[PDB]
């Protein structure tokens, strides 16, 4: 089998991207954020605290004839952004663009914290980090990923995030039309949990490339792009007027600069980000003060190449019995 669903950007800056997932009989679709980097599939239900609901769509697993209460399990989970939510769990049917799991853990929020609540375009999450990272307690529940996995065409999902426009996640296939020249791979450790790997290095502009290992997490569910000190350092410095701004949290720079591309290294091959992919805009409402895409990862314990780098690419989860990931131009 496989499966094809268009994923959209919630916001002109690519903030999140959301995809379209079929819950339940008859079905109720829900816009759920596809996340490389955790691996809890949780949706706002009819079970939230009301006052935590804004604009989201709901799963209502009593409207389901086939959903089942999950007896006993609960999960929590709380993200980079400090952000969390926690609740009760259900088994149901759930189809990502034609492709079908039954059975499938469907973690019904209970609470979502403040940054859920105010966010009316992300109704869930669907993990697709490594399904030992799941919070479900105290029966650990697999990702939908690792569900499908044996019924694939192969045993692959790709991300094709667009820049200011929809994409694609493809499971059980590569789409040979989507990329341009050929899809190097490289290792991955799984020993986190995560998709990480380790890149070769990095140039900024059209300056020479710093050969250099950078270990770092595929993460589709982080905006930016978070790296050492160092290379951050080197990048900003190629902007006039950019600065750290521990006010604004992070690197800002004049909105009237043109920025440079950013480049990173997969084995042999390069990846570049455009400069433009790495323009947050206005620091606040009518600023001139710009948010910048490239930030640093010190305070943080681990680099995450998050969706202003997995953008620029057409990327392979490949979920084989060693696992690795795929990166191509497109
Ligand atoms: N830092 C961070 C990483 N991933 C996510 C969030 C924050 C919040 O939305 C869910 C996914
Ligand atoms: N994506 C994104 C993340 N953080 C910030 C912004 C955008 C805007 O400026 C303030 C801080």
């Amino acid at each position: 089998s496989t499966g094809s669903a268009t994923t959209t950007p919630i916001d002109s800056l690519d903030d999140a991207y959301i995809t379209p997932v079929q819950i339940g009989t008859p079905a109720q679709t829900l816009n759920l954020d596809f996340d490389t980097g955790s691996s809890d599939l949780w949706v706002f239900s009819s079970e939230t605290t009301a006052s935590e609901v804004d604009g989201q769509t709901i799963y209502t697993p009593s409207k389901s004839t086939t959903a089942k209460l999950l007896s006993g399990a609960t999960w929590s989970i709380s993200y980079g952004d400090g952000s969390s939510s926690s609740g009760d769990v259900y088994t149901d049917t759930v189809s990502v663009g034609g492709l079908t799991v039954t059975g499938q853990a469907v973690e019904s929020a209970k609470k979502v914290s403040s940054s859920f609540t105010e966010d009316s375009t992300i109704d869930g999450l669907l993990g697709l980090a490594f399904s030992t990272l799941n919070t479900v307690s105290p029966t650990q529940q697999k990702t939908f990923f690792d569900n499908a996995k044996a019924s694939l065409d192969s045993p692959v999902f790709t991300a094709d995030l667009g820049y200011h426009a929809p994409g694609t996640y493809n499971f059980g296939f590569i789409d040979t039309t989507a990329y341009t020249g050929s899809i190097t791979y490289t290792a991955v450790s799984t020993k986190q949990g995560f998709w990480e790997w380790t890149s070769t290095g990095y140039a900024v502009g059209s300056g020479t490339f710093k050969s250099t290992s950078i270990d770092g997490i595929a993460d589709t569910g982080t905006t930016l792009l978070y790296l050492p000190a160092t290379v951050v350092s080197a990048y900003w410095a190629q902007v006039s007027g950019a600065k750290s701004s521990s006010s604004v949290g992070g690197y800002v720079f004049p909105c009237s600069a043109t920025l440079p591309s950013f480049t990173f290294g997969v084995g042999s091959a390069r990846i570049v980000i455009p400069g433009d992919y790495i323009d947050f805009g206005p620091i606040s409402t009518g600023s001139s003060s710009c948010f910048g895409g490239i930030q640093s990862s010190a305070g943080i314990g681990i680099n995450i190449f998050g969706d202003v780098a997995l953008k620029a690419a057409f990327v392979v989860f490949n979920g084989a019995t060693t696992p690795t990931l795929g990166f191509a131009s497109k």
